[PDB]
């Protein structure tokens, strides 16, 4: 493959590091060549989650469709649909070594959290994503790690004051004005199994405070995720190209590749 | 502390992650209060090995004067002092939390890996280093990882084809002239205790093979190291800011500190 040279950086546009080390994920950062093969010698399995409750099990055939085409191929991969549906989840064509299961539910942090020996056993890393999303492009192993979250496309320009984090402090999930690294969006975090059960478990416990409490944070589970993740720093950060709009944001110069985008 | 931003990078001239995503380690690239933080939380103990046999103990002094100014200011460290003289290791004032021993010898990779235990109960990290040196700058937690290795400050500018491993494919060392991330050198790697165990133990096997065949590697255990970190890539790369001759090569603008350096 070519060699990395120290005095030409890859991507001088962007950062690609945080300042506490973790890696930030863009097109030009990674040779998936060497990652894919790290992985593979591990024999690792991804678990993908998604709920498709009510009308959104409408998107759940594109969002599979996609996904064999750009998640994880060539690895394991392991789809857990939530659903209060199960007769309505499409019945999609997978490569080898992908499976699907059909969890019937009667929220999500609550639900990622008991459904926790089952992920132990059965995959080393989970990820966590809206379904009315598609996969446009890549989205593979240069990912894992043991905690990541994804910058909201919203706000990656945004200093720390504009984002749209908890501010009554009365709130678990309250981040003073001053601080806070990045916003990331709740609808693609994961890890290894371990530390999503602990984000998911610390977001479900820090929810149930506030509702006890009679307020409920301004967004919801993304705030409490946020809060985590400022006392807990991830070991990678995805770009925006993980999480994207064309139709309210275009296709910037600074995205190389829109991998996985929301449905118009 | 500053908020970063994601659109303006700390480093524009310089390469500040591997195609492994693993980050490579220079000034403007962490916030060492919060890697501070981090590895406190841990009780994170640092340990530090150096050989000083014959002459070379007369280089102990400086070397431990100037580690207690700036190796791990703050946290736990043990220095590991391997040596044929004992009543020669100066006796050098240290701060709380550090600590010296001293282990007689009758190398240097054996040496690493029968003092196993021992390194496994007192010690999370190992740190490995020549002792004709003196530390003129920080080296803190922000070198800490599984695995690191350091750019030979010699070959940092150079194509791989000009690294000077091991080309004799009768030696366990040997890496083809088209392969090969950098050249590392044998003076500073480190890693978790497990991580560093394994390497030491790997090339320390690998020398005994190219010894039963008549074989020496060209530059010795830097050969064995090199072909180990190719195979088993580290998890982090120190830029050469952490091993430096300022005789030999100056102080070019794109080093902004000489942190630990090769006594003239
Ligand atoms: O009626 C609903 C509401 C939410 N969701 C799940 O939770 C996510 C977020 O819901 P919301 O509509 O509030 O956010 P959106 O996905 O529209 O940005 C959805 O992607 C689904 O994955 C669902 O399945 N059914
Ligand atoms: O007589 C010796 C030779 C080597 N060394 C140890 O192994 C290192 C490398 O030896 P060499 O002189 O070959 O390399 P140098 O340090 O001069 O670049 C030294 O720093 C010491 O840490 C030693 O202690 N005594
Ligand atoms: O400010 C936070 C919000 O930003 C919006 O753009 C997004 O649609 C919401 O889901 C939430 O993330
Ligand atoms: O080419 C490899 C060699 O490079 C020299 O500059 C150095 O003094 C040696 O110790 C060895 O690392």
């Amino acid at each position: 493959y070519p060699q990395p040279k120290v005095l030409t950086p890859c991507r001088k546009d962007v950062l690609v590091v945080t300042p506490w080390l973790a890696p930030i994920v863009w097109e030009g950062t990674f040779n998936i060549d060497i990652l894919n093969e790290q992985f593979r010698l591990q024999n690792t399995t991804i678990g993908l989650t998604v709920f498709a409750i009510k009308k959104y099990v409408a998107f759940l055939k594109l969002f599979l469709e996609t996904a064999e085409k750009h998640f994880m191929v060539g690895h394991r991969v392991h789809y857990y649909v939530f659903t209060d549906q199960p007769a309505a989840v499409p019945r999609v064509t997978l490569g080898t070594g992908r499976q699907l299961s059909v969890l019937e539910v009667g929220r999500r942090m609550e639900m990622i959290s008991g459904c926790e020996r089952r992920f132990l056993s059965e995959v080393d890393y989970l990820v966590c994503v809206d379904v009315d999303m598609e996969f446009r492009d890549h989205v593979g192993v240069e990912i894992l790690t043991p905690l990541f979250g994804t910058l909201h496309p919203s706000f990656y320009g945004s200093s720390r004051e504009a984002f749209t984090y908890e501010r009554r402090p009365q709130s678990q999930a309250y981040i003073p004005k001053d601080e806070g690294d990045f916003y990331y969006m709740g609808a693609f975090f994961g890890g290894s199994v371990q530390e999503v059960q602990r984000l998911t478990r610390a977001c479900h416990q820090a929810m149930m405070v506030d509702q006890a409490n009679g307020i409920e944070a301004v967004w919801h589970d993304e705030s409490h995720l946020n809060k985590y993740l400022l006392r807990h720093k991830p070991t990678k950060v995805l770009s925006p190209e993980y999480l994207w709009d064309q139709q309210l944001l275009g296709w910037p110069a600074v995205l190389r590749k829109l991998r996985f985008t929301a449905v118009p």
